[PDB]
This record gives C-alpha cells, sequence and structure tokens, in this order.
C-alpha cells in the first residue's frame, strides 16, 4: 500500500519525490539562508532562518551556506532543517508510514553514514531506510547492466565501471572537482574583464551565468586563436539590477578545467584522463563493452559540447580499432532519482529494506553491512 | 532402439553427442566460473555459477576453475556440474534411458573409475555405462588395428602400443607435459618482450595465442639463428583491449617443451624419445609394424610442423633400414570421440556394459573386473 | 687495486656505496621533482629538475616522478639523471675508472637490460659492470648456500629458492604486489575517517604513516573484533603543518593486502601462499632444507608481527612434522647491497667482471649472455 519516496540529496540541488513517477516533485538548491543585517519592522514574518526557494528569492539580505561540502555533510542542523521543509512543506506527507531511499557518493566519510542513519530513524521516525550509490542508479535509469558512469555533481566527480551488475571496488575513481570550483574559477577569470563578484548572491548569479552561457570547446587553441583574432563568440548577459555584461573568451575557459586541472592548481590528471585510468584499471577482458557504454549523469554534464570533447579524447587516448560511444540523454540531470524509481518498484529489492528493528539492535552500524 | 551417449570428458574440453554421428555436437571446455567482484545491481537472473561456453562469455568477472587436472577429477561438485550441464542443456537428453561411454587416460588411480562409477549410476540412473581408454578409441578411428598411439591432451601425455588388438600393458607411457605445461611456459616467456599475464582470466588469451600463432621448428639452432639474424619470423596479435603485441622467436619457443621438457626443470626425456624408449619396450617382432604405425592424436598435435619433426627425430634414432610413418589426419583432435562412436555402435560390443544389476550386485568394483 | 661501486637501483630508494664496506653512503629515494607553479623570483638558483633528498624536501611545489614502476625503467632520462647524481653529487666518484654493480629483479622484461648495459658504457664509460639478482645477493648476505628468499622492494614481491647455491628458475616465483599498492590501498582506506589525501606530494606522508604506525596482526578476525569492542589500538600521528590525525584498525588492515590480495581486486594469491607453492614447485628431496631457510629481505618485510604470521601460516600450509624457521635479520632492508659488496669483493669474481672490450665486440647483447 505504502509509496517508497526517494530523496536525492546532491551538493547544490535537492530532487524529493514519490517512487515509480517519471519526474521529481520538487527540486530545489539545499540551501540555509540566515539575515546579516538588522530589521526595523515589528512583525513583517521575520523567521530567523530561510530554507529552500524562499532563501534563494531573498538573497539580498541573506548569508547563505551550503550544508553539504564536496558531497559530505559538514551542518547536520542545517540538513535536518532541510529534510525537515522537503518532508513537510514541500511534499506535505508523513514520514512514519514511507519507505525512504538516499544517494551517496563512492569513498564517502563512514561516519556521514551512521549520523544519517541515526539523525532520521530517531527524529522523523521512518520505517525503512536504504542508502544506494549514484552510479548504480545512473545505471538503473538508462536501462542497460553494462558500463562505466561518470557522474558530476556539485561537488563530487566520480567515475564507476560496472560490468554484468558486477561493480569493481578498485577501480573507483573519486575527484573533488566540480561546479563549485568551476563557479569561483569564473568568478577569478571575470575580474579581468572588471566585474567583481564576492558575495553569496553573486555566486547564484554567477552559477546562474555558468549555466545559461558556458559550452565546452571541441579544440581549445584553435578557438583560443579565434576568439583573440574575431570578435563573434561574445555574448551579452542582462544582471538582475540592470546592468549587461558582455563575456569572450571565458564561456569556454570555464568547463576547460574540468579537462586541465591545473587552472584551479589541482595537480590530479583531467577527466579524460581519469576515465581511461579507470578502464584500464578493470580487467583485461571487459575494456572493450566499458569502451562502448560512458553513461553520463548530473548537471555538470549540461554543457553542450562535452560528448563531442570527450569522444575525441578518449579516441585519442585509446588504440584506434576500438569503437567508441557516449550515452549522453537529455534528460541526464535527474537521472540518479530515476534510478530510484526503478529500484524502490522492484519487489526483488522490498526484502533488503533497513526496517526499524534490525536498527533496534544492531545500532547505526547495520548500514555498512546491508547498504553496499 | 535406444542410442548410446558418447561424451569424451578431457581435461580442458569435453566432447559430448550421440553414438553413429561422424562428429560431436556439444563440444566446450571444461571449466567453471565463480563471482569474483561485488554484485550490486539487484535481479537479472545473477548466477552463483556459470559452466562452460558463457562462463568464457563472461570471464573478466568470473575466478575460473578447471574441475581436471592432469587426467585427476579433483572438485566432484563441478565435475558433477559440468555433466549435469552437458546431459540436460547441451545435448537435452534423459540420461536415465541411454548408455554413456566415458573416456580416460592410462596409469590413473583406481578411485577415479570407482566415482565415475558410483557418480554415474546413482545420481544420473543410467541404465548402462561403460570406460575406455582414448588411445584404444584414437586407433579405432584411425581405422587400422596395428600401431602405437601418441595423445596428448590438454593434462596428460600418453603412449599406447598395441599390436593385432592385444595391447601391451608394461610398455605403456605416462608424461604429465601437456598444453596446460605449454600455456604456462608460454606466459613465463612473455614477460621478455615486456608483456604481463597473471590472472586465470587471461590465460585463455594465451591460449589462444598459443593455438593460432605457434609451429614447430625443424631444426632450432636454425630457427633460432634466423630469428635473431632477421625480423620475417616475427608475428602481431589482437588483444581484445586493443592493444597490439608481436612475438618474434617465442612461437617455436614454447612447443620445444614437448621435446626439451628440461626447459620447465622436468628431466624426463621428450616425446620423441618417449616413442622411442616405448617401441624398444615391446616385442622384438613388432616393431617393424610400429615404426610404420606412428599413429598421432589430440589437440597439442595439431601444431604445424610437428609431424616432420617427430619424423626426423625417430629417423635419427631409429637404424637406417626402415621406413617411418606418421598418420595424421587433419581431424584427429577429434578422434577420441570418433572411435567412440565406432565402439558403442558394434553388436558385438553390446554384451560387455556395465548394467544397473551387476553394478547392485557388485559394488563400484565391477568397473575394474569389466572395463579393461 | 681499484674499488668496485655497489649501486642498489630499487624501485623506491637507491643505495649506492663502495664494496667491501658494511654500510651504503648514499641512500636516497628515486625521486624526479619538476616545479608546477610559476617562478616570480628573479634568480634564487632556480632549476629546472631536482633529485633525491632536495626533491624531497622542496616537495609542496613540485610534481614528483618515479622513473622505475614496478621493476621496469619506464623514463630513461630521469634514471640518467638520478645515475648522474649519486656518481657525481653523492659519492663524489668520478666513474671512469671504478666499476660498477647493479641489482635486478627476475623475470623483468630483457630490453631494459641492454639499456642498463648501454648508457653505463656509453655515457659514463664505466671499465666494467655486473648484474646481480637481488635473492642471490640476499642469500650472499646472510652468510649460507642454502635457501628460498622472499623479496618485496616498493615495486616487486618475488621468491627464489636455492639449493646448495643451485637456483631452480621454473620456481621462480614474481607477485606484482609491494609497497607503492600498500601506499595506495592506505590512502584509499584513510577515507573512511574523513582525511584525504589526492596529490603526490602527499603520498610521502602517507608512506611515512605506514612505515611508523603500521603492523602485520597474528590473526585477523579476532583483531578486527578487538578494534571494534576497544580503543586500545588507536594511534595519532603528526601532520607537517600541525594537524593530527588519529588511526584505528587501519593499522593491520594496509600490511594484511600481502596476505589477502583481493582487497585490491586482483585474482592471485598471498605471499604464504605463493612461498607454499614455490616449496611444492620444487624437488621432493630439498624441501627438508627449504621450510627452515625462510630468508626475508627488503624494506616490506620490516613490519613488525611478520615472521610470525608466515611462520603460523606456513605452519598451517605444510605438514605438521615439517619444522619451519624464518630468519629476519634486523639489517635485512640493506641485505642487497651488502651481499652486492661481499660478492664485489670475493676473490674468484674477477673473471666475469662484463668488461669494455667485450661489450665492444658483443654489442649490447653481452649481458643475457654473461649475466645470468
Ligand atoms: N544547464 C546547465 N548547464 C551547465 N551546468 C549546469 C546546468 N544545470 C546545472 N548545472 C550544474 O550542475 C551542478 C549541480 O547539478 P546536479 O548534479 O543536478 O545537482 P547536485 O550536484 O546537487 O546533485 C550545478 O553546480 C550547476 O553548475
Ligand atoms: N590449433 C591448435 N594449435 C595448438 N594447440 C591446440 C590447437 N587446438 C587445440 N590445441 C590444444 O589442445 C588442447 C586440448 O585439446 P583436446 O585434446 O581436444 O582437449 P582435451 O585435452 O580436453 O581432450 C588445448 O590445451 C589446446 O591448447
Ligand atoms: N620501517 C618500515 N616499516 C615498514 N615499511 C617500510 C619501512 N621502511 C621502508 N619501508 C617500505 O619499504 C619500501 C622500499 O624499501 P627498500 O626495499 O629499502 O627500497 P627499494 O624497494 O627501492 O629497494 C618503501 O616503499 C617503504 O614503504
Ligand atoms: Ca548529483
Ligand atoms: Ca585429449
Ligand atoms: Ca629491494
Amino acid at each position: 500500500e505504502t509509496t517508497a519516496l526517494v530523496c536525492d540529496n546532491g551538493s547544490g540541488l535537492v530532487k524529493a519525490g514519490f517512487a515509480g513517477d517519471d519526474a521529481p516533485r520538487a527540486v530545489f538548491p539545499s540551501i540555509v539562508g540566515r539575515p546579516r543585517h538588522q530589521g526595523v519592522m515589528v512583525g513583517m514574518g521575520q523567521k530567523d532562518s530561510y530554507v529552500g526557494d524562499e532563501a534563494q528569492s531573498k538573497r539580498g539580505i541573506l548569508t547563505l551556506k551550503y550544508p553539504i561540502e564536496h558531497g559530505i555533510i559538514t551542518n547536520w542542523d542545517d540538513m535536518e532543517k532541510i529534510w525537515h521543509h522537503t518532508f513537510y512543506n514541500e511534499l506535505r506527507v508523513a514520514p512514519e508510514e514511507h519507505p525512504t531511499l538516499l544517494t551517496e557518493a563512492p569513498l564517502n566519510p563512514k561516519a556521514n553514514r551512521e549520523k544519517m542513519t541515526q539523525i532520521m530513524f530517531e527524529t522523523f521516525n521512518v520505517p525503512a531506510m536504504y542508502v544506494a550509490i549514484q552510479a548504480v542508479l545512473s545505471l538503473y535509469a538508462s536501462g542497460r547492466t553494462t558500463g562505466i558512469v561518470l557522474d558530476s555533481g556539485d561537488g563530487v566527480t566520480h567515475n564507476v565501471p560496472i560490468y554484468e551488475g558486477y561493480a569493481l571496488p578498485h577501480a573507483i575513481m573519486r575527484l573533488d572537482l566540480a561546479g563549485r570550483d568551476l563557479t569561483d574559477y569564473l568568478m577569478k577569470i571575470l575580474t579581468e574583464r572588471g566585474y567583481s563578484f564576492v558575495t553569496t548572491a553573486e555566486r547564484e548569479i554567477v552559477r546562474d551565468i555558468k549555466e545559461k552561457l558556458c559550452y565546452v570547446a571541441l579544440d581549445f587553441e584553435n578557438e583560443m586563436a579565434t576568439a583573440a583574432s574575431s570578435s563573434s563568440l561574445e555574448k551579452s548577459y542582462e544582471l538582475p539590477d540592470g546592468q549587461v555584461i558582455t563575456i569572450g573568451n571565458e564561456r569556454f575557459r570555464c568547463p576547460e578545467t574540468l579537462f586541465q586541472p591545473s587552472f584551479i592548481g589541482m595537480e590530479s590528471a583531467g577527466i579524460h584522463e581519469t576515465t581511461y585510468n579507470s578502464i584500464m584499471k578493470c580487467d583485461i577482458d571487459i575494456r572493450k563493452d566499458l569502451y562502448a557504454n560512458n553513461v553520463m549523469s548530473g548537471g555538470t554534464t549540461m554543457y553542450p559540447g562535452i560528448a563531442d570533447r570527450m569522444q575525441k579524447e578518449i579516441t585519442a587516448l585509446a588504440p584506434s580499432t576500438m569503437k567508441i560511444k557516449i550515452i549522453a540523454p537529455p534528460e541526464r540531470k535527474y537521472s540518479v532519482w530515476i534510478g530510484g524509481s526503478i529500484l524502490a518498484s522492484l519487489s526483488t529489492f522490498q526484502q533488503m529494506w533497513i526496517t526499524k528493528q534490525e536498527y533496534d539492535e544492531a545500532g547505526p552500524s547495520i548500514v555498512h553491512r546491508k547498504c553496499f
């Protein structure tokens, strides 16, 4: 009778909804706002803290804080506020009679998982729980049982190879370079044109202009020479005060940090070299099927032109005798949640739930034994 | 009315079919695979054991085990699994209404015979059964009655001389030097060029390299001087991860272990000297017929140039006044099956099966007094 | 009258000195460091590259490269620079009038060895050289002529059995599991407690943590049981910035990859099983001396409790009437150089030196015919 809830807790955006549906019921950015100015008006509905889209609407008078930093929950009171808002105010449901599925990045610290188990079996008193890896849900939504998944959120960019439903845990790659670092790099490179962006509302504006006006170059050097010589690549954006800015070559230097991490000073390899070493760390028999199935998910793969540059770099790195095809569906930023709608819908999954009873006589540590 | 099943149960491959047919139907290698990595995707028939060619298909995520090791059935549960697969899936017949002939190497322990008798009669409940020697079935398939048969499968190299149907049990020779050892030696010498192969999955790849690219040199020192002087003997192979390897003298260094077994530390004689010591251990007058009828059989005699080398070595070893002929049919790797199709079809053979009643009155020991 | 040099050029560290001495003079890790930021200060004695301890001290602004990867020399200009540094700058020795001795792990590919000849003769112009197997030098430093040597360096872990000075080439076992893989696995499991290490500069910090605080558990399951049920096993470590970390069960899980290599995903067996198969692949008589003369060498055998654990595992594997002794001297880290100094200063040794003239007619391929 009961229908399970699915809550994709990413790093910047939270997607919560019911199992079996095609699209998430509530998508809103996971932020907590607090007022940085004194209040002169008596009344006004002056809440001590703002959450969700309400904080995003009046961000000019709010200091905004992200409770998730690099896929790791730092502030927990903000997270119980986020989960209370998405349970009671958004979905308008009671958690006492609903199973609940969570998404977590691999190679995460363990105490995050026991505190996640602790802070919702005791407070919201759910009758079931499960925590799953995001890339497994990406293959569930993709409808195939084989491939290597590049998932890049706001904080974590991880590569997971899975062959015939059997994941290889030694081949799991994790990088801390994602869209927040791209936002910070876009803050850094806009100072040459003279536009100053320092505050968190300005960080939201930099995230919006990164969402609307960025793309990946197929080749960096020739398009840099084209932007230096010609005057066709620039575009205009309208700031919400009324000012208009013009951006030339910065709209393709920003995602290039994904392929060249030395721009922000990170020593580690690019995302193409990370994917190629993740394929190279796997066994020799399964690499042929892994070259033919490259699955993407997350909003950071929403830059136009990521697939062609990705295919060119993997085709350069791999030997030429292999065919390389990249699956990039246009609904992939909501991909992982749809896998949750695959996962709770199955009757085979219905006995591996962590109910209240095994949580009582084992403590939080049961989430290590059951989940993953 | 009932058709007898012929199941040549070799070390590497198994060949199952009906008696009277000219070729076996179910030919598949004798491996059992078990999962090695963590299973994450719920459902879709994740089996705990794969046997036969599907284990070859999924070998990148499976640890592989050979139940027969040099003609010794070690793990009997896997052997029962592969007999269940070759009865019920491949041939897809009821084993309780068909007689079953089985093959074995000579100088093999009696508990192997007793346990094959026990598993045939108690588990599958066959109505009749018989066990025969591989070299005798090779001489049946050769279509002659006098000769010395050298059969070298994947795990065993045996040599049996027969004159006018009367075998000579004192002159039967056995040697644990076959295709498994040749594969391991080729795995050892491939590291000199920098190619590394360690796992059991890529042992099949090294076996395929040995099948496709090796050959027997007529003169070893001249071929070594030719490989050292020039590069015409080099050949390339495509691994299934796209990497292209190339090998020079390693094509003919690997089968030379059959003629020079001191390369892997065994102080025993070569297979030509094994035949020469076999032919002098026979009686004084039957040697002339045995020299002209060197029947060759087995899968590891399919190398190019092995017959001319064997001709030169026996012609050097024997006194020069006789003809030495080596019978090498092009279908010789199935010959152990083919005479097994010959032997079960004879009307003079139908009285010497082991029935159910004889097993019930005499225990498993009936196969010692009846079979050979 | 001239003295020989002994330069153990292992995969992690270089240990160089004169023959006849009891201890090496120049011990430094095989590191080539290159700058990765921009240089803004004019002058300051800035160099294009760094080597040795000078690379180690300035590692915060450097990208570090190992030229040797699992025994195989990959980058040759870096290793030429390391040989130039250890000859001219460390030892203060002009190498045109001193012979040198070099070490190499067995089952290495041949193409290193001639190049290990070639730039030794064409660049530095040494009068003679010799290349030796490391386990032979370990048995020289042990002062006995009979035993099996487990040598585990930074890249290669190999077993070599030698009885009465006669090595058995077919029983030599190689396994690519050593201190770099242990460092990478420790770097993987340290993310469970929330400690992140991604750059190659802080890989040396993880190596120092592995050197100081790790130990081999005698029995694994009760050690995990008492690690979960108490906190006496936890130890604290000081990072050089000032931060303090605390490690618990990670102290003994990281040596356990030596005995349970399925943690990092390779299908192969542990070092005790590899030693046991190396003993059983030898001849039937000599095992009486091989069980009682286990010899350990290399820096990877420096963990506390490895000898008692290996004694318990070998005593489990061997039959109970066999006496098993493991020889673990406290100077076994430096034993390869000590045996090289013993061999180089030995009286009958000075006829198997590969001289300049013999290289001049024979080409680089003299090293296969003369050395080993
Ligand atoms: N249309 C778009 N184009 C480029 N980037 C986008 C787009 N939409 C979202 N993003 C980026 O994706 C990141 C978050 O995406 P997503 O993975 O869906 O959320 P989360 O990281 O919270 O799971 C944001 O930092 C944003 O910069
Ligand atoms: N064309 C070939 N070239 C070289 N070796 C071959 C060839 N075909 C088969 N073999 C070898 O024959 C061995 C097994 O052959 P066979 O005797 O038919 O199977 P079994 O030993 O199981 O009875 C294998 O190990 C394989 O290496
Ligand atoms: N005290 C110690 N405890 C544990 N491991 C050590 C210790 N000292 C060195 N090691 C390990 O030994 C490895 C290399 O040691 P060594 O064999 O001396 O150098 P090489 O492998 O270059 O010959 C290093 O990777 C290091 O992790
Ligand atoms: Ca996400
Ligand atoms: Ca055979
Ligand atoms: Ca060493």
